[PDB]
């Protein structure tokens, strides 16, 4: 017996179709392997029992390391505010993916989705308030249930 | 001819509905022979490549694409466990779960909520087959407008 949660999938494609299967709604993780706020989160607030529980039984949790060195299959030139920018890696994929869908830079940064994208929730960024995030779970899972 | 835009799903989808268009999800395969014989006898016509080319974003999933996931995924399938390892093996897949189908080429047309638009198209050398597929997608695509 041992509760800590245990990030699920790093690929939203395969995370996603996932959760699809199994009911699930989703939690995206915008994250990085460096990232001083994401590590204080998970050693402050993921920890916790109940936060615990609540993210890995009832959510599929998929985590995106913006910092991710991976190469893409191959480069992907994109036009963002005003100018050519080439995304290389995973990481630069995400980067990118989380400015252009959710109007945010920052890490940690969490989203509660369903199944076709739509959010459950605001989105929480960093604050260590343990209820305030259970909070944050539970109206996103309500959320979800509410739309079946 | 028809100019191969993304391999990547995600920035396909993306670029889509930032550009108002549908999408052509291509699965297909560096060794594919009836790849690349679907490609020469149909994709060369000019009305077709024009249609790929302007009208939709085409999306080429190879599905023998040795690239490496981030970290291998293990899958419950019909009903067996099998795990992923490269982007190849991850297409391989969604292909068979998302549209029940394991051979290539195989093209589906979506709209930009990953709705299909059409019956999906396999291999088949008709010309004029091919061209209404993709005029009844785009059709289909105009009117939820």
């Amino acid at each position: 017996y041992t509760n800590e949660v245990h990030a699920k999938f790093d690929d939203y494609d395969l995370g996603m179709e996932y959760a699809r299967q199994h009911n699930k709604p989703v939690m995206l993780d915008f994250t990085g392997y460096g990232c001083v706020n994401c590590r204080k989160m998970e050693l402050a607030v993921w920890t916790d029992p109940k936060v615990s529980s609540i993210i890995n039984n009832d959510y599929v949790l998929i985590t995106l390391y913006v910092d991710n060195k991976t190469p893409l299959t191959e480069p992907v030139k994109i036009m963002e505010n005003g100018t050519e920018r080439t995304l290389r890696t995973v990481g630069d994929k995400w980067s990118y993916l989380q400015r252009v869908k959710f109007g945010a830079n920052a890490q940690p940064f969490y989203v509660l989705i369903d199944n076709e994208g739509n959010p459950l929730n605001k989105s929480y960024a960093y604050d260590e308030d343990i209820s305030k995030y259970i909070n944050f779970l539970q109206t996103g899972l309500e959320n979800y249930r509410k739309e079946k």
